[PDB]
DNA sequence: TATAACTTCGTATAATGTATGCTATACGAAGTTAT
DNA sequence: ATAACTTCGTATAGCATACATTATACGAAGTTAT
DNA sequence: ATAACTTCGTATAATGTATGCTATACGAAGTTAT
DNA sequence: ATAACTTCGTATAGCATACATTATACGAAGTTAT
């Protein structure tokens, strides 16, 4: 108990050991679990196997995804392991229900989702509609879509790009140095080159926005109702705003969302990563090259994006079709 | 003892964590073992090593297969291990007798049997005979055989396909989503692509049966004697019936089975999985593609499948006849 | 001590859990280990980590191969695990010393060996050289070499073939049913077909020997100095005699071996298995088909046989030469 | 405490179970750690979690690489684990600080670097420049570059090749037997095949060096200023000198290195390995074939190797521009 | 009024991926047996 | 005197089996909309 | 003396296996400069 | 009075890291046969 107290003090002292996103999820899960425990007269810490099991059944009955349930369990595991206590996962009761819950939800037809693809056909279409808008907002947004599709960078990585990360190649293209990599060994590399077409789009945004007046300015910034951009070296466009661009672009072409509350009814942050992976597959680019283009180390993530493409139909279709 | 009862209770409480088939065989083996124990004045639980040893030798003396005897031992091991007790196989008497029985039976001529292959040449012949039929039953059966051969799915997996699990590639080939196999349980699941010609077979079945009136209908259903399909979202076509389709199709080409009482005299549920594996092997399909096709993650299983490749038409005879 | 005794008595009682070749090696290792222990004033049972370590270093200094050393350790491990005692391998000392031994022997240039290949060119040469012989011996020996090369059966498997295992195909070829498979799931299949040419070699042997006079007769039998064959249904030709055939055949062509004492200076029991794999690989037979042909489940055994063939030289050679 | 000294003595006694480099670095880190402890009034062994925590923060403050700090922690961990003591990383204070340091450094822009690629285009250019030289040094150096690119072997593995390790395919291509790499120690080892071109470069070196006078000579040896090679069976050409060949070859083509003190301004020992991996990936060589070429057993390392594929000529730019 | 076309069920046996270990051949030498 | 084995012990190469499931095989008997 | 190494120390990257954090999604509430 | 954000919390998709080694990177100092 003094041991657990000490262990948790260590966690606070070195809290930068974990992402702020990890902490947010931990806190969210602990609130959920503690609220459920107070309601059901259970002790929330240390978590007992039988109680954790009932809670997971609750999450299932609520309609949460299997991955959501795993997250809740994962956070409980982490809190306990770092406290020096036995993990909920290491119990018979919890291993058994998780097995049961996964099988039941799979058989009930639960599907993992993924971003609606934003592909070359969509990019050309948006390009042909918005190319000659000289509204600042439209100019920024097109440059952003170009970079997203061209580089397969995640929204948080795009939001962090500074003017000084960009140089010019011998061949006329912009080259974006990756200032902060995703991991120590950067599978996606240290640089992303833009095509000559996307280079033009970004050049347009830079000259229109004034961001290059200070090399430390983030590439992308706020554009207010009066078509004036507000460059900043201290404040990034939020990843939320970047998702808004994808959604607005989709609304431009396809109108209002279907309202069914479902996810991925419009393009989102991951849409151009999915779309690019698909276009490379269509063109016959090797799996390893596709994986490097997006900084993937696992084939299965990529497979999920491209597995409904005719080029990926497998040997039996090939055998049967001659 | 209270622990034992609690462990067993918890297993039964989350019984859906296990296959129906696992439970069915547990109960089947327990009955056999309990009946033998009553007759031989032994205690059925907890099971004593010397008694289990006598029981396994009794099973060998009954002329049962090695894989049958291992099933009985395996179910006994699971009952004990999941009670939190030592397995019968944790003792020398039982683990040595099991090895001894396997060795003696193999030395005496025993080998595991395999389903008769249903290969491309059989699928093509059946299609040439049946494709012109207007009978609902023939249209169903041909679509089923097409899916079985094209996908290599177990008959239980095919029986679970619902109309909503079907999508299309950009080239218009059918894609089947499968979330649960014997080895995979996942909300990401797998996509099984159908050739253009098998897609057409399934399209014909769909139009004639009316299964797509509800996306929750199982793709396959019973077809009564008046030729009318009876679609259902609650009732699968039994795997016994799917075995029946293979058997009836074998009869169509080859007439009645011989008298011997051996298994695998006609095509059965495993036939097109083995046939497709053999065809891929003979075509020189790469091992990764073979494994992708059958959904295997380990390479030793490919050898299980192709173990009975025809020797007379095989490599060495062909090399020598030079 | 009562528990060790009981455990060992269980082992005696179910002797047949292990191959006789396994017992012979356990007994051999125990002699060697116990004699070294007596010499060095050590207790041989239970074996202690420090003593096992010193013994392993003795084996190394003797010049025994790494596989041989592993064998002595594995037999020691077996005896202790089945006695219910801690295994020599589970100690820091023995674990550390095996790593050191492997590394030192490998750096000293110790190489694992394999049978001298008996390939199609050798088989053709032998047939050409011997086909005018009318001696029962030579006729038997040619039929043996033909079966060995054509079927890739191991010598013990060949020694066990009975006359009743042989049937005729509609093509005129002999088909040898495998009476006793290597394992329960026979990756080599249940049958080996002979080419028309090897069928003829075998037909000649059957007619000069008289073996077919009783269907339970082993196919191969001894032939005494008067050129008279002695068929038997109860006595096999020894696997040692079958190795003698390969050796004598090599000696005919190449003369007497070096007196160096090295292994594989002439053909031996595994030579035609090695040769046939190489001939299939030269002919472009796929690796899975080569494996099925010899009943191999692990690729790397086969790869050791064919690794020096130009077809197996890899991607870098292909890139460079193109 | 006696247990601890025994455990440590056992490790030292079987020194040879570990790489000489593991020992070198254990000693390097212990010196650094013990020197810091002396200056900071801490006890060096057994290490206190709080003291190790301070030391790691001290390394971070010095501007050392994340992988450097991991190495120090790693050697301290191994010293304690192999003593039979808890590792520093078994405490939160150490395991959390290590995560924190990694995350902070990466967030500040740190990423692991990679050798500059020595690819086919570089090999062809060097070969064009150097082919005609009759200096023993250049002949040696070109044979070395050829082997390094063709085989992807580590420089230490190339330095260990003895003349006796070389055989021939039927088509006359050299094959190099390698028994030991960073991940494999085997008396079966691997055979690394050379192209006909690279075979010729090696033959030329063998002819002019006289290394083949003794099969035990290492293939590569020093060449003194009078252009005469000094073959040896006991002394390897150093890996330092092999790095110097890459460095001098780079300088030949690009001139002298920057004075910036950064690593990988010129080719180094890992360059042909990364270069060959990239060439295979761009050529569309199958993953299993890339794995076979580099002697890798796991797929994630391919991604480590190809992480810095050139973006400007990469798949996305090509897709967008054509 | 029967029957096609199922479904249910029992015992019997095969198929999966991961983890760990026996089981065969090699061969010089000695022993055997019918010429 | 000897060919042509068999038996033996140990050295070393080559595969092998357990485990904990989850599945199919198939005859037979029971069911339900024609 | 010098080419062409070798030795040595610390600094940092590369492997295969086992396990776990870390990002995006998005409706809604809150903020700010037009 | 509002466009166009930012902040927030929870749901869910996507990757991520530790471990226990074994390797290379490279400046600089020391070495030997010319």
């Amino acid at each position: 108990s003094d041991e657990v107290r000490k262990n948790l003090m260590d966690m606070f002292r070195d809290r930068q050991a974990f992402s702020e996103h990890t902490w947010k999820m931990l806190l969210s899960v602990c609130r959920s679990w503690a609220a459920w425990c107070k309601l059901n007269n259970r002790k929330w810490f240390p978590a007992e196997p039988e109680d954790v099991r009932d809670y997971l059944l609750y999450l299932q009955a609520r309609g949460l995804a299997v991955k959501t349930i795993q997250q809740h369990l994962g956070q409980l595991n982490m809190l306990h392991r770092r406290s020096g206590l036995p993990r909920p996962s290491d119990s018979n009761a919890v291993s058994l229900v998780m097995r049961r819950i996964r099988k039941e939800n799979v058989d009930a037809g639960e599907r993992a989702k993924q971003a609606l693809a934003f592909e070359r056909t969509d990019f050309d279409q948006v390009r042909s509609l918005m190319e000659n808008s000289d509204r600042c907002q439209d100019i920024r947004n097109l440059a952003f879509l170009g970079i997203a599709y061209n580089t397969l960078l995640r929204i948080a990585e795009i939001a962090r790009i500074r003017v000084k990360d960009i140089s010019r190649t011998d061949g006329g293209r912009m080259l974006i140095h990756i200032g902060r990599t995703k991991t120590l060994v950067s599978t996606a590399g240290v640089e992303k080159a833009l095509s000559l077409g996307v280079t033009k789009l970004v050049e347009r945004w830079i000259s229109v926005s004034g961001v290059a007046d200070d090399p430390n300015n983030y590439l992308f910034c706020r554009v207010r109702k009066n078509g004036v951009a507000a460059p900043s070296a201290t404040s990034q466009l939020s990843t939320r705003a970047l998702e808004g661009i994808f959604e607005a672009t989709h609304r431009l072409i396809y109108g209002a969302k279907d309202d069914s509350g479902q996810r991925y009814l419009a393009w989102s942050g991951h849409s151009a990563r999915v779309g690019a992976a698909r276009d490379m597959a269509r063109a016959g680019v090797s799996i390893p090259e596709i994986m490097q283009a997006g900084g993937w180390t696992n084939v299965n993530i990529v497979m999920n994006y491209i597995r409904n493409l005719d080029s990926e139909t497998g040997a039996m279709v090939r055998l049967l079709e001659d």
